């Protein structure tokens, strides 16, 4: 009687996963039980982390190259140049979305921050064309043995071309060797999507483990001003999905309701497992299976959306610093807002592909608007007390994350003719 | 006497030889006083053969792995399938863990300690086994290649095979195309690589010569003495093996065991003279069809499968010797890595050759999985030189356990699916 | 627009326009636009020619050794290690000579400073022939080492040539999968090479135009007649010694020179001769017409071993600091210097930055050892200013002598396309 767990829909199953494991981790950490959830279940969270990460890189690789060699060069450069001005769009309108809220929530009124050495990160900005030239991998295995994305996807792009224009080349062995290679890489990208299909049939468990561990140590420091904190944060993530995707959905016709119901099966695995380039694989399963998108689209808009597209995580920035320039007592005027904007939407860029680079975009927009990170000062302190709940905050911003790179790709497909209207309507 | 015809002798008995003439090799030259003339002109053939074999340690349970998991996946084991596959990894474990229960009471490799010091950096911070089983799924299974990882890549590997026979099922055509084209790029790499290991083992008589004379001379230990208490091991091991697992494996199935061994007989001799587990795999056959009472199609179907992935003889070689080097070299293993120890040897298992060298390349792996750096020069090394130059008699032994068990589960599964008829059984 | 022009002869008016603009940015002292607005396109240039040095040697190599008898490739093996020793013998011989003539380090004034001073860690000849083989595959692939990848990609095709040539069947239509699996991935290496080759002249302008501008205010003084030395010595060492050994094998120097037009300017400005690998095999394929049995195993193994203009250079910085501190050398102590050289280009195959330990050896091999703050380390910290201008050149030769020598190779044994080389 087993099997009725493994042929349950993973539609409306992975949000019951997630509540009851919100309402377990919520009874359980509040009697003060984290410890037996952190040495007991949170195993399971991570096992099926490490699960989602396994699949990240062969999928990328085998996807892009299998898609990059179908499409013609000039479709995959309109494509990418739409994506990319619709990536700086949307994290600038998050960003904006951020301060907003967080003007209008008055997140900080009075921290009433402590004394000690706060913490402080070294912004050290990596060159914008330093990181451009990053871009192109200096050894491709290289860059696959260390979990570098977009060196991978620039690498899997040029082969697909050069894949391609093989197999339209005249030669016979030239072009039956093409053809193998590209059999084989389809054979793996189809390999690793099944694999993701089995990963998502455990899913369940793995979101119940991670929601309830996050919710039970996190869920007594949420008070008074980090209680106004992950509101405004979490109004602001609502506020994103509800207004710039919707719209930006409604006005290229993809009915919006329809894309959510058909992306809740990626938005509860990204918004638990705390990472956008964790819940690729389910991603661009669920764009490939559930929204019809040719596989020179999705499979170049979600790897590179998972590594440039940061919504979320620019909408976190912006209404931190708003916290922190209240805590310090020295609000933020109408101009530094503005330049807030610019440089998260130029920080995103700049930190494409860098590992960790979660506080590196902070503190370049610290440093770009005077707020110096540096240590022992109140700043730090503020900072300090924000990455105290930043694990229940990092929840929701890498779903918004996830949800701007696949509504990203529903748009660039829908505008370039190659989304599948069938399994859009009802 | 060319090169050429050194090529036509086998391959164990010539490692037995060189690791003979090794021992007196060095014998000679350390009581002459040539230690620093064979630590320069002699060990770098033995630096070259550890390197060698090192090699062929990542492309074997990659490729190999896949083409064995996609040959067992559960996308095509019906009944009999899953009920043999099942039976055939938990006698591999229960292998491993005789092997390393019965080295752990033999003491093996305690008189040899060619190691530097007790532990200097290893046996200082306890491995949570929780967090040593997650480290089963690899965050990066490139990353774990490029890294010298063998526990993660096998379970990639595993996962990619059932994967990749879940497509090859598939009612679609260019699917079912890409993953019979990806199956066969893994079946030439991992027969190129069986091919690179004949080569490689055919060079090992040399290699274990120079490692061995390298030892001898420098340190004045000797390899006799805990050599023939591995042996001794190895061997009340697959005895203990043999009775215990199958005799209570046999009485809780409803069979008389001592017909078992008196039937077996034919099949238990012949792969003890033979040194070959798939060598007598007619002979066995033969005696499973006639002498025992299975049916065409399950004696047909599990006696191969477990030519192929059923392996004790050198799951209990494995436990044993994992031990002997770790008591060799100075430090022992704790609890949290035998298991790893225990899940590698398995998890190999199911994915072999056949070749000569499928017992030292599947032992480099366990090695290198539960941890300990084949680097050449430690004494890691050397102490599988040791025991590596005895493979004759580990493999003339535990050839016989490895067709044996096959039997054992040819007829368990049959008799629990009622496809063995009793006249060759009942008196 | 931009691509509507043969490359071959592009890519010089891309070398000589970046090296004026170079010397002009130099001479009016803007390095730091330079540096900071051009730079980055030769940057990016270098990083597309590595990004396929290891794919294509991988590929390249397992599909030639896959398609040649094992004897014929020890033969060929023999035939090109005896070629890169007597190269580099004989260019360590140039580079004495006309120093001798130039009178390199005839007087300088160092002046008493913290001079570079690298610890000079000479691994032992066994060592660096034991990293041949790799431990780990993979591990090799991932960190750039070619010379372990050549091993196993040798030993990979030998076996791929070996299965394929089975009664069996399964095994038979799977070994010949793996072969169009690598054949696929050498050709399309073969392919981003010619695409990037299209960009190849913006990237030459530009990195051409960096090294003549940070460089060109340098080369004044007693520190000019060492590059001069240097480039006399490679033009004679091109000149003399490959025109000479390919007009006595047959090879015609002058047709084989405009062949390699392109792996040469593409050398002397990438100034990284295993980066200038994918260029220069596939100039070798397609326009010398040697087969993939040849030009897959002797040029990676070139790129790595052989070092002829390095090894000039070596020579020359010898002359030059022994001749600055005020130490002249004798025809023994040259004869030192040439064996060391020739024995240091090959015990030092596969470490990273082999270009300074290699000169510590034959500098210790004279009695100039490297020790921070005597009179060596600093009048080696001044001819090491100038070491982008001197290794341009040196890394063009280094090229050219592998081209050579592949060339030499195939027409011995008849691989050599003979229709692509009459007209
Ligand atoms: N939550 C996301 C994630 O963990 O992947 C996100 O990741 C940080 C990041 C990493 C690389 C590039 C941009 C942003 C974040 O933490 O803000
Ligand atoms: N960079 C030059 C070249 O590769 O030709 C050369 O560098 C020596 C070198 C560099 C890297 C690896 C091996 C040897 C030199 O400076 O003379």
């Amino acid at each position: 009687l087993l099997r009725r767990y493994l042929d349950y829909p993973v539609l409306w199953k992975i949000l019951w996963g997630l509540v009851l494991g919100a309402v377990f981790g919520l009874i359980a950490g509040h009697f003060g039980y984290a410890g037996a959830v952190k040495t007991y279940i949170k195993p399971f969270g991570d096992l099926f982390v490490r699960l989602l990460k396994m699949l990240v890189m062969p999928i990328v690789l085998a996807s892009l190259v299998v898609g990059a060699a179908s499409i013609s060069p000039a479709r995959l450069g309109r494509v990418g140049v739409k994506i990319v001005v619709y990536y700086l769009a949307t994290s600038a309108m998050a960003v904006f979305f951020g301060l907003i809220v967080g003007r209008l929530f008055n997140v900080g009124a009075n921290v009433n921050l402590g004394s000690g050495t706060g913490k402080a990160i070294e912004a050290q900005p990596p060159s914008l064309v330093q990181t451009l030239l990053n871009i192109v991998p200096t050894n491709p295995f290289a860059s696959l043995a260390k979990g570098e994305v977009l060196p991978v996807i620039f690498f899997a792009i040029i082969l697909g071309i050069a894949i391609t224009y093989l197999m339209n080349r005249n030669e016979e062995r030239v072009r039956k060797s093409a053809e193998t290679l590209l059999r084989v890489f389809d054979g793996l990208a189809e390999a690793m999507y099944l694999i993701v299909g089995g990963v998502m049939q455990y899913a369940p468990i793995g979101v119940f483990a991670l929601i309830a561990y996050v919710m039970a140590e996190q869920g007594v420091r949420v008070v008074g001003p980090l209680a106004k904190v992950v509101g405004a944060v979490y109004t602001g993530l609502f506020l994103q999905i509800v207004i710039t995707y919707f719209i930006l959905l409604k006005v290229f016709g993809i009915d919006p309701i329809k894309f959510i119901r058909k992306a809740k099966d990626a938005m509860i695995t990204a918004f638990v497992t705390r990472s956008s380039s964790g819940t690729l694989p389910v991603t661009m399963r669920v764009a490939e299976e559930e929204m019809g998108v040719d596989k020179g689209i999705f499979s170049f808009t979600l790897p590179l959306g998972a590594t440039i597209n940061m919504d979320g995580t620019a909408l976190y920035q912006g209404v931190t610093v708003l916290f922190v320039a209240n805590a310090i007592g020295h609000p933020l005027t109408l101009g530094q807002q503005l330049v807030v904007v610019l440089t998260a939407v130029l920080a995103s860029i700049g930190t494409a592909g860098v590992p960790g680079a979660g506080a590196i975009m902070l503190a370049m927009v610290l440093q770009s608007v005077g707020l110096d990170l540096t240590p022992g000062s109140p700043v730090a302190l503020a900072y300090a007390m924000i990455l105290g709940i930043d694990a229940i905050l990092d929840m929701g911003r890498t779903m918004v994350n996830v949800t701007g790179d696949l509504a990203g790709t529903v748009i660039v497909a829908k505008t370039e003719k190659e989304l599948d209207e069938s399994k859009w309507i009802s």
